[PDB]
């Protein structure tokens, strides 16, 4: 249930910093 | 639970704007 | 509550098809 | 309800998959 669906949400937390930082491996091809 | 899962999912909201404007920043390396 | 988190869950099926075009955006930037 | 958010958010699972492999797409686009 509903406290273990949190703790999914909280593994989609995860995935939106890997969105982010795997985005930023792309500017960073693209960089400095 | 319940309310504090759907303002969870309205988090998801910001990062699914984030998605959107940091894509629109590799767009705009690749440009005008 | 429940359905109307499902119907939220089903706005999240149309930001994963905005990922899939506005990446297939730079797939053809990067193209044909 | 519950059980059948739970099974959404594991196809969330395939789209959080297929960010990482069409990223990849890309990366590889850019590559070896």
């Amino acid at each position: 249930r509903m406290k273990x669906i949190e703790d999914k949400l909280e593994e989609i937390x995860s995935k939106x910093y890997h969105x982010e930082n795997e985005l930023a491996r792309i500017k960073k091809l693209l960089x400095e």
